[PDB]
């Protein structure tokens, strides 16, 4: 009973290094036999491709069979821009964006089409919010919209532009976080807002794309990624610790765990699953109180 | 056991006529004894104030005691603009916006402050989406963001700017729709996305403003407003009919019904209710199938 | 804008003293003008009626207008028994049950019918679980079923037996707790199970009774009732403290607050609300983490 | 990327033939390499074992590799009875129950222990409700409790009795249905109530068993199983048709699809998933209206 993706091709948007969920999903898909295409934010491109060439991610490339994951092709991408006429002189002129081309959503998709003709799986793993450290009460309109634009609408855009080249019976997957449904202080700047939109859009697009092209659309509501800090300071480290203490099962979350869930979800085994929010968070989401609250000892 | 708002002052954003939820909430609040301030979109200002002066809304102004609702003051407002420096030459120059002033969120709030010094209740009843008739797959980034900007962020802005002049123990209320949580075909253009953000923001702001100033924050997920069309054609009319046939209780929804729920929710009787999504939709939301599906007869 | 219940009659199941939610709802309804009938567990009957006669609840009977609530009639009731033939020699023979009569659901309802002919409002406020202090893993079948029987099915029974004498446009209300949807350690013995059934039944009965007799059916998911203990020890006291520290709004919950929500919900103002779970818990339910977790300071 | 269950042993409660979800899960687990133990209702035992011996299920035993699934051992079981002293003379005396032994939960578990020493996976796939065709308003207490007893508490009992012999890092899975959360007319007799309890218990037991023994606990909310009837008449056939017309993806549901989801969920790949309700229903659950409602054409 294999999760069998041989002969399938995946486009993964949002890989800049070997430390996030994106890399983790690519690894699982690669283990399952899929051919891997990567969309890399174009300010990150250089250092990513360089490190890769120098062998800097080689330990991170190790698959379960001992082989090394191969990235078939890296495509620069900036998912806040749909087509070339949407780019400001401003941005077009910066060194980084100056160095590369075809990085708008419309352009990348046309390149993939030219290069490979089709894809089966679309993975969205990018998010960005300039004011993420501010409470909503202190978030500016511009900051709020930027977060929505890069973290929610970018999925709509990707799907929409790639759909014509996706083979029916294919699928997409995005990553979400509980802050959309529950109050998580510290997840600011409209990022909670953006995750709420992404989840709602997942359901709507499951209908639109399911009926239109027989494509499945789901999202994974993941917990904090990694092991405990010696001294937790900062949002993430703090949530890692919180989760470890308070989840129904006491353990940390590994990239593996998220990547394997994704692999299953974009595979044919998951043929009856669509418009779904799958919790891959050690069951934290189900808890009604914090076990470590001082009231309880 | 009265819902007693005597001595309290309400600012209602989103009233352009006597046909929407906004007017309905104002009427209930007025019946309860609140003093009514209105924020009117500034392209609508003229015709609104004129009709009001001509007595065109007099039948609609009738309260339960036979008296007529009084609007203490109408303030022009355009809630997609926070301060004056955010307005484009473009918009500032149009006849309509040219005719009035202090219509940015920052300006209206400062005016209310000058005029009355304080408010107790904030009602958000405005929404707007240029591409509402398009499926997500066909919605542009600009159209999607516009909907978010006018329908979600406008609440954050209002709350944030008014908070300093809200008396503790006061409250706010917004209006939402099920499309945020479930698939409703035809509710396009990112309006479903925007309602999802608004709901998520309600919870977050209940925390932020509750802790900061002891202000309650809730939203009402309302159904389609009005009685059945002779021939339902168009989104709304069609949903009216759908709901009537398929809700647990077979009836239409009246403005009354939404306005009374709101009045209760912003009153002191509701002192233990905050961050909540209250369904005022004849229980449609709870149904798992459509009773009128041809499979069932 | 009154919540006006004059001329309406309420039957409140589950009042044994002046300390629970039941008493609180009766008080609100009474303030609103309803005529109050009470269903008292028959092992509690004596001490309840005695205290009442001695004036022991007089301070608790004080309504907002300074007047004293009147209980029109107290009916003994044991809601785990539907009709007389369901009672065991066992129970029929005990002193307490021996002392009174017509205490089965079928019998009480027939008495109310004989006495008053009709009712408008039904309040369910009884729960009982022999093994509530045990984890599920340690709960016996008998203990689990007992909890379901007294805390869930008793509502089905009451509604079903009273429905024929309820005036259309009337309503019912029950009390629930978050343990149904989220993990609350310490709420054992199948009581969480029972609250989950009660909530699900609320929705189903909103459909059944709404279509059948135009009766609204809702439930209130309340938080822990009362102020903080000097030294919180025991489930309730501990949750009181937890909630106070961790809710979006920092305060305790008073009976008042629950009773006022109920009064609104069974009134004509709430005519578009049915099959609903209304959170009256200071917004605790919306929180995604405990603010007092040691990880956060 | 295999879903690898080699060396693992599963106990599947609720297999009486090759037509339900139970058989479907057994097949997937078997494909993944697990060793299969079956718990068969003891009135069904005979015909099940006979058919199996005659080769009547041989076509249904076909796995993806062309091999035939092997059932290592069939154990009679009646999950409404925990131990022998709970059985009535009544039942003990019937021909069927007379023919076999060790069929109480306590007894089967002790037998498995004796036979194999341990298990890794527990599957619950049994449900039963004497009054399933009646509305709640017409369901008797006895009928309601029977449904709860066989469909909810039976999972608590199984888990509790087997836990001591489950290897840490093992898992359990049950089957649920949307009627728990939404109104599904026709799913009567307290079966909706029972599914609500089962779901709530899943979360609670994920906490109890996760902390106690590092066991994962999840449930699958499945849709109607099978292809369309020539003439849909009867609950199931009707829901099959409803779902096909109205799900985001237009297709039927196959046993396969449910079995594969289960296999994944009880495997080590799903190590970060617990207390979860996974929808395997072609995304029906996400829809906010029926597409086939006559209002929409
Ligand atoms: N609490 C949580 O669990 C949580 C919170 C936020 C986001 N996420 C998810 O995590 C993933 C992000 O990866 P990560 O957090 O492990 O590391 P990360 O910070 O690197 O993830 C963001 C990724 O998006 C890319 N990106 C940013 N702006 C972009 C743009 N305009 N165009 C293209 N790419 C852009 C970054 O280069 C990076 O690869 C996303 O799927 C995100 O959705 C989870
Ligand atoms: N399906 C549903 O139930 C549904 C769908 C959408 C919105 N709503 C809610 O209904 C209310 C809208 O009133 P309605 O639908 O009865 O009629 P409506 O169309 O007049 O409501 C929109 C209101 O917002 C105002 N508005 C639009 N753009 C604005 C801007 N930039 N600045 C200021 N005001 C602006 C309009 O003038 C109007 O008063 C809002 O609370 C909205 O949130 C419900
Ligand atoms: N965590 C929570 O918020 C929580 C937990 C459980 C129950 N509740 C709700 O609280 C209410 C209970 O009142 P309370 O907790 O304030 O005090 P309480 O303990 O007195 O409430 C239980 C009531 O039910 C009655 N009762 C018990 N068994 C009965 C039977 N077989 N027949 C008839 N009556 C019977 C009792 O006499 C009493 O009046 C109920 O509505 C219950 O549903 C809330
Ligand atoms: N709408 C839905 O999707 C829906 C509705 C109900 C149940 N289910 C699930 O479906 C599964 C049932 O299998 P199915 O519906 O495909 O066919 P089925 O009717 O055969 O399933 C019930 C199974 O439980 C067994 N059973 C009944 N009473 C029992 C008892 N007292 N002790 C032991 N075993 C007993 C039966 O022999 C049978 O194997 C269960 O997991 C059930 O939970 C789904």
């Amino acid at each position: 009973l294999p999760i069998d993706l041989r002969g399938k091709r995946a486009f993964i948007a949002g890989i800049a290094d070997d430390n996030g969920y994106g890399w983790a999903v690519a690894k699982s898909l690669a283990a399952a036999g899929a051919e891997i295409l990567v969309g890399t934010w174009v300010p990150a491109l250089n250092i990513f491709e360089t490190s890769l060439r120098r062998g800097k991610f080689d330990q991170s490339r190790v698959l379960p069979d001992g082989s090394l994951m191969e990235i078939k092709k890296v495509y620069p991408l900036d998912a806040v821009f749909d087509n070339p006429e949407d780019v400001p002189e401003d941005v077009k002129a910066n060194k980084r964006y100056a160095g590369s081309s075809n990085w708008t959503v419309q352009e990348a998709a046309e390149c993939v089409r030219q290069d490979f003709g089709s894809i089966d799986i679309l993975v969205h793993s990018l998010a960005n919010g300039p004011e993420v450290s501010k409470p909503l009460l202190e978030t500016s309109r511009k900051g709020y919209l930027a977060a929505i634009s890069a973290s929610s609408y970018s999925f709509v855009s990707l799907l929409s532009h790639f759909l014509p080249i996706m083979n029916p019976g294919g699928a997409s997957i995005s990553l979400t976080y509980i802050a959309s449904e529950r109050i998580i202080p510290g997840y600011g700047g409209g990022m909670s807002s953006a995750k709420a939109a992404l989840e709602s859009d997942t359901r709507v697009l499951a209908f639109e794309a399911g009926r239109k092209q027989n494509i499945r659309v789901n999202t994974i509501s993941a917990g904090p990624l990694g092991s405990r800090a010696a001294k937790a300071i900062g949002f993430i480290d703090t949530m890692i610790e919180y989760s470890y203490n308070n989840a129904p099962i006491q353990k940390t979350l590994t990239a593996d765990e998220v990547g394997n869930a994704a692999a299953f979800l974009v595979s044919p085994l998951a043929s009856a699953i669509t418009g779904a929010t799958i919790y891959v968070d050690n069951g934290l989401n189900s808890m009604g109180v914090a076990l470590d609250s001082p009231v309880f000892k």
